[PDB]
RNA sequence: AAGAUUAGCAUGGCCCCUGCACAAGGAUGACACUGCGACAUU
């Protein structure tokens, strides 16, 4: 029960939701809980954060009159509304013709917490247009048996984030099935305890001097207009939007081919940035992350192999 | 008496080269969803 790591846990929502948000208009981000508690409060939170509007759901009947209580002295029902759902119907409520959910969020109790997260995985299949779930954990060991069955399905959209604050270590898990890819900070933590179970990386890193400092926009330039990347240039960040793999031997030998075959397949959108002699390369959008892995070691390649 | 970290080696994919495809191999420098633990501390 800690309101700072019930802050940084919608901070975390919101560092989630804000990197991976894009060009799109402001539209108004509609939250879903999953087990608001007797104290109902993430959703308060989150509205006094930043104006979400969450429609939370409710197993219990003297907590949601509780969650009823605190909406009447709290007073944000266009943001707040509390739902009694069914045991056996998919607790993922439906969209009833409103507007549609963008991010879920989860306190599970702590089948147990990983069949809890099962029956999220299950259900979460059935649904589209939502875009962000989580999960958050205390025990250590619900990472692996969580993981290794989100190591079942493919599920590549996912991310541990170490909630750190003195003795209170917690792990949330965040998977979506939508292609947006947060920073590298929100989902692969410093500590190799869990190097088992990280996910994949979304950022990489290069130091250089001041000659390559002066030379880094005339080498990312070259590198971007000799590969037939999509690229453009916002200020001093290099943004790039491919719709599939246009930078490997691979791609290559199909491309200097005859047959009939299209594309190695798989959408990236990333930004290259340039911070005190150091290039980012930063992965933005993307199901596949063999796309970006290939990408950042074709640029690790052309940050090297241009030394001599 | 009970185990982690840590320095080298197999394995896995990624960039480069050979290769029609699948393979296989080479070379190379960052990785880890795999282990192998010659020291030293806890």
């Amino acid at each position: 029960p800690m309101v700072p790591n019930r802050a940084t846990y919608i901070r975390y929502i919101h560092d989630l939701l804000s990197s991976t948000s894009g060009q799109k208009d402001k539209k108004r981000i509609i939250g879903l809980d999953i087990g608001t508690g007797a104290s109902c409060i993430y959703p308060l939170l989150g509205c006094r954060m930043y104006s979400y509007d969450f429609v939370g759901t409710e197993i219990d009947k003297f907590s949601f009159e509780t969650a009823k209580s605190n909406i009447l002295q709290n007073n944000m029902e266009s943001q707040i509304k509390i739902v009694l759902r069914s045991k056996q119907d998919c607790l993922l409520p439906d969209t009833e013709g409103m507007e549609e959910f963008t991010f879920v969020m989860c306190n599970p109790p702590f089948g147990g917490e990983v069949g809890f997260a099962n029956k999220i995985l299950t259900e979460s299949k059935k649904r589209k247009g939502i875009q962000w779930y989580t999960c958050m954990f205390g025990k250590k060991s619900s990472v692996p048996a969580v993981v290794d069955k989100l190591r079942e399905q493919n599920i590549s959209n996912y991310g541990i984030y170490e909630l750190a604050l003195g003795k209170t270590k917690r792990w949330i898990i965040c998977w979506s099935f939508q292609a947006m890819r947060p920073h590298n900070e929100l989902i692969r933590p410093s500590s190799t305890s869990l190097s088992k179970y990280f996910p994949h990386k979304v950022l990489q890193n290069w130091t250089l001097d001041p000659e390559l400092c002066a030379q880094i926009d005339d080498i990312l330039q070259k590198f971007l207009d000799d590969n037939k990347i999509p690229w453009s240039k916002k200020g001093s960040v290099l943004e790039i939007s491919t719709k599939s793999i246009t930078w490997s031997r691979k791609a290559r030998r199909i491309s200097k081919s005859q047959t009939s075959v299209s594309s190695l397949e798989g959408q990236m959108k990333c930004e290259l940035n340039v911070i005190d002699n150091q290039l980012q390369c930063k992965w933005i959008e993307g199901y596949d992350y063999n796309v970006y892995e290939s990408f950042c070691s074709a640029l690790a390649r052309a940050l090297r192999d241009n030394k001599k």
